[PDB]
């Protein structure tokens, strides 16, 4: 979810802005290969 | 099933819920390159 | 994110040059097996 | 960049390629474990 | 090919029988980061 | 092209009949994540 | 565009032609997941 | 093969039960970088 | 197996953990070059 | 773990800083070959 | 390059090969821990 | 080459037979630190 | 090869095992600096 | 750390460069086979 | 074997105690340059 | 043990001080040609 | 440094070249067993 | 150099064909404990 | 060279066979404390 | 030979079972210093 | 101890100096077959 | 058992799968004249 | 009896099982001509 | 007789115990291809 | 199996064409005395 | 068929008598392992 | 087929007869343990 | 005939005594592979 | 006879037996290939 | 294979008459104990 | 053929009788081992 | 007897377990051509 | 044993092996004229 | 022929009483390795 | 092996050809009286 | 005969005790290259 | 090779003919014994 | 006798011994050009 | 050839004919070593 | 015996290294005309 | 001829005779170093 | 030894060259009635 679909991606960099909007995060990326939103 | 279909997958969040209603998994993603609901 | 999808990374640079117009980097890679835009 | 994408990097030598024509440089390869073009 | 298709690929046996029908290999497996049949 | 279309590919050796009708050239296979036929 | 469409994408090599008919590449492919002719 | 798939491998101990249901092996794990099970 | 993935290794401790819960071990790591979670 | 991943190690220091922050040690470096964070 | 690609690197003496075409070597082998093709 | 790949080097007796196969030679090992198919 | 692989040599007593297999011989350590199992 | 990591080094002086920085050590080296940065 | 691998032995004093166990030795030492566990 | 271990011994008298620290001995030295801390 | 990594080495004569390099020394080697680059 | 690595060195005679190759030496040697590449 | 590596001699019979191949040597041994095949 | 080196010998009496093997020989000793294993 | 350590020993003069150090010496040697500084 | 039936055996596999499930095999056929499975 | 009944005998494991549950016995197979339950 | 009946045979074990009620046989068996109760 | 089958066996070459099949080799024959099909 | 039927063969002789009432032949046998009566 | 029926056969001859009806075949026989008419 | 009919034959020395019976013959065996009693 | 039946022999030593029960012979085996018992 | 079947081998000169019917061969037997049809 | 059979032949003498029976020849025997009939 | 059974015999060291266990024997082979269990 | 079978062995290297574990023999053959596997 | 059969010959001095039973010879042997009886 | 058995060994040049595939061989033959492949 | 076959001889003493027997001759030998026994 | 195979040798001239077919030999013999074909 | 058996005499030094075992001999050879144990 | 086989030589004077029968000879013998026909 | 045999010998070694098992002796070669090793 | 074959000789005296038979010669010895009947 | 075997001593050269590979001899012969290869 949250953006993360493998090559379907779009580059809203909407991974990124949900983990950023979490605190204690200060970014996130699509894991498992490009199918999971993971906040580092 | 739960949303995973790959590009006609709608950000509906359900794969993510459905596992989060199961006790002891934070969340869940679509594995099997977006077509397999699969809880982590 | 910035173009670092896995095998579906499209060859643009796109990374290397978003860690550029950084101030205090001379590149970027994408670390985490190719799916984090990592700058260096 | 460059070709450099761990197990899906092609045998295109871009790396390798890219590194020389920049003058000083004799060639290059993969670092960071096969995900940073790196000139030597 | 021979079922070598990355996150979609499935457990079909088609690179091993493929691999098995040529003289000296025991088997094979998914190369270039999942997407080429491989004998070993 | 060729059969190489990701997960909706048909295993009907066509990017590696294709790819062995050019001379010096042992195979093909769906490279750039399953969308691209490539010859090896 | 360009023939490409998915699953349902043809077998014409239309997005193939047509990148080779623009001066400076050797050939297209269906990116984002199969639905963008994108040139190389 | 047996859920070693690079990246979007699952954690589901598939190469490591498929190893132990041979007679005689303690477990497995994914050699080729992360793409063949071996058994040992 | 246990989170020792090579390059898509996450930071989970996993095989760490999975290695503390063994009575006698201290701790874990990933051997053969990142894939293979060994107890210590 | 604690970033000591052979190759693909990222340079953040952690390993050093993990074993920093333990009471008794003054530092620590990737001991098996890159693989195992140990603290000296 | 020249196949040295460290755990995803195939046995296709593709360095050794390309190492003896070069007068003067006997051979190759990839040096910088199996991601650059040397020659001795 | 021949299997020596450091870490992640296999058990595969590649660099034995290929040692085997030259007169006056009774095996081989890894040489180069793990990486260069070594006849004694 | 047997478990003699220099700094990313395990503790498993495999080289040790190998050679005392031998009828013969009492054990075994790794020569040429640690990368060759050699009986005793 | 400090670039001391085996075979995978980069040649780059980070760990005698590192060792100048402090005072009262004229230099440093790869200690502990190549992976603990040691100044002198 | 023991802990006794040249420069990347530990001091874990594993030769030593393992010798100590053995009635009728006082200890143990790495014989063959630092290679071989040897008790005394 | 002790720090003594040949060429790859440390500076940081480590098997002088452990010979000093049992009572009876006033130093200690590398035996053995430098692999085995004595005390005398 | 200047290629001196123990068996990791290369043949560059990297370290003899830089010693030749300052007035007052005819050579150099690898100290330190194998990983200290040190003039004579 | 020349092939004076210590533990680690290859008996081909490099030390030994280089030495002969300066006109007054009869052969060479690895001095410095196997370190310097030394004609006599 | 010919087996005469101080600690990390082997008992190869190489310098006695070198020494064999020469009219009016009856073997050779390890001089210069190890380090240099010596026919008697 | 035959564990005659110097201070890097052991005390397993091989250069003695060695010659008391020799039919018509009642012991070894290691002449030419402690280098060479010579019966009497 | 104090640069005493055989043919490892590196020419600095470090056990006559230390000895010269200590009042009632002038100066001391490698004594232990080359392995203890010792004060004359 | 396992479809070795005398004549009424078919070539179905059971042997030969079941043979396979065992370390060290690599294969079954019918012995005792073609009743009992024997793996080899 | 036990299942052995020629081309009628199903693949129930009934001859093995109650072979198996004798002590002594490895299996059964159907002698014959597989009417006769035959321990071995 | 006594249950020998082809395939229609009961599991009844009533041409063994009938086999065995006479003196001097140890079991029977469906001899004639199944129809025909034989003691042995 | 492949029509191995001792005197039940067919002359319909069925274990030749089958190693026939197997790229690289020339024929079978019912090995084992008539019971395994081996391919030559 | 002449009574030759495997298990199910009638003691009659059938094959035997048909074999001899043809001239040049002295008898018969249930050849192809009980199924196909041959005259001899 | 062709009155093959193992037991249930009847000595119709039909197998034979439907054979030799076919040119080239001398006769016909029950295979595989009696209930598949094959023609030699 | 007389008893000689493969897996299938009764134990009843019906061949031996038949051949015996005639003048001649001290006895007979089932040649061909157990299907044919042959009088020697 | 007495258990000579090629293939389908048991192990019931009935031949052996058979062959001491006649005074004069040390014991018997199946010549003839396996079909005919024969004291010796 | 062309009747090459050991012991129930049948005089049938299959073996011989298709090795005839290739040129250049005289004949043909059956080599590997009776079980392969090989041309001479 | 002609009754050269290994361990199954039969001594009806037909290999000699048939070398008999061609002009220019005396005799026969089973050459190959005894698998080929002969003629000298 | 005891698995000497020519073609047929398994390697089941039947024979060879049998001679050891008669005192003053090393072991046992299969005579008579592979029938005659046979002690040396 | 250990495949050496007369006629009917296999080049399944079962001897060789089963004499290569055992110190001092470099391989084996079939002794006894092809009956024994016996060390070299 | 008269008993000469290479390791399956019988000991029944066959070919020896066949040779004395023709005038001008006294004896008989198996010439040709073992099958041909030939009269002396 | 590889050809050399004996009486029962072709004339397919196996034992030469396999002793000229190790390179620095002229061919082979059958040593120890035909059984044992011997390269020159 | 006597126990005279070339390599399938057994060590029976066989041909010695019968020229024994006989008088006037001290014992026999296998001439004719081991198959005639010959009393001396 | 070339029909020299010791006693079981044929008098085909086989090595005689392939000698003469070189040029420059004017015929072969089987040396080693009789085991080696060897052109004069 | 005694393992003197030419060609296929194994060195198992049972003529040597079987000669040492009369007194007044040191020992025995096959003389009789390899067929006859003789004692000297 | 021509008999000339060393001790398998038989007494038919073969050589000496066939070298008589060459004009300029009077006769033949086995020259090397009983193993080459030779006309004088 | 020591390999001295004849034509049938081999440059095995054993008889030199026999004789070199003694004292005072050099060497040894097959006197008695090839058949005995004696030491010289 | 006549009985002259170097070792393998058959004391008859058959040179020796055959010569005397021969008018004007009064005996004959085996010349050529015992190849070789020759009259005197 | 070294081609000097007697009568069967081949013209190889082999006791010539393996003198000369002897530095300072000039060449070989055989001596001891040509059963030792001697250098001069």
């Amino acid at each position: 979810g949250f953006g993360c679909n493998g090559p379907w991606s779009e580059d809203d960099m909407k991974c990124h802005n949900h983990c950023k909007s979490i605190k204690g995060y200060k970014g996130g990326y699509c894991a498992k290969g490009g199918f999971l939103c993971k906040c580092y």
